């Protein structure tokens, strides 16, 4: 199914990434997500809740991404986490009516905007 | 078990046009919405690309990404006019074995929060 395929992509993905469901559960976090963020033997949820400003930002972005903006690119830009600035894309995928939400973390300097 | 196969499955019925190109510039897969939005006459994606007059930046960015040895960049090519409307196109490279594949995803716009 979609979840298995997305997991396979993300686990071969060379930056931190994770998959969530509509309930806030972290379904899967890739190796680099663990190595970047989960270095206190802590759960992804505990990590998230410890990052006040980021949690507040990504919570709203994630709701916008999966409820409204399936055809818009949803980014949280230039957020400081774990001694670096990140930019995070948030995208939802449907399996039937089940939303599967992807967070992909990029170095903020590795995301470039440019007109046509 | 291919990265390419898994990625194809993810984007197949995803509600944005999206396509995958190989490192040489061949279209290797276009999703359903890509066909519906862009290939309405069953023309090749290759001919559709050649017809575009607003693709200078997209093409330049894609060439650079096609040869990258690291796969962590996201390039957003904003306000590309195709036919009669604007798209924002993201460009990402993925490792498939030892070669690169390039994913284009087509959005109505990018929404940035700080």
């Amino acid at each position: 199914d979609l979840l298995e395929n997305l997991t396979a992509v993300i686990q071969d993905y060379p930056n931190p990434a994770c998959i969530r469901d509509e309930t806030g559960k972290f379904i899967f976090c890739n190796t680099l997500f663990h190595e970047s963020f989960l270095t206190q033997d802590q759960s992804a949820e505990k990590w998230l809740l410890s990052q006040r400003d980021f949690c507040e930002l990504i919570s709203v972005t994630e709701m916008e991404a999966y409820r409204n903006e399936h055809t818009h690119l949803n980014l949280v830009e230039d957020v400081f986490i774990q001694n670096r600035f990140w930019t995070i894309s948030v995208q939802s995928f449907l399996n039937g009516h089940r939303n599967i939400i992807l967070w992909q973390f990029y170095d903020a300097a590795h995301v470039r905007h440019k007109d046509s």
